[PDB]
């Protein structure tokens, strides 16, 4: 599993 | 913004 | 099971 | 926003 | 089971 | 949006 | 089954 | 915007 | 499955 | 699975 | 922000 | 089990 | 901010 | 930011 | 177990 | 498991 | 500030 | 900065 | 089990 | 700063 968030 | 979920 | 919330 | 279950 | 909201 | 259940 | 809401 | 579930 | 909305 | 929102 | 729970 | 927040 | 548990 | 969970 | 908080 | 904050 | 509990 | 998290 | 925070 | 736990 990967959970990313790039802001 | 950049989210993602991979499962 | 996977949950998640990205925001 | 993401909101997600993979069950 | 795959649920998803993605807004 | 995108709202969706695969069962 | 496949339910999706497309906005 | 780009909205994509795939399954 | 592909759900997807490009907007 | 894949879950993503670019914005 | 990211809230995940894998179980 | 795997239980994450990140803000 | 990180908050983690890993059972 | 970049917040990634990888499991 | 292992439980952090990171700030 | 990996959890990581670059901000 | 890092607390953490490795058990 | 940098937080990270690695079991 | 590596804990880290650079600031 | 630089804080690190490693075990």
């Amino acid at each position: 599993t990967i959970a990313a968030l790039l802001s």
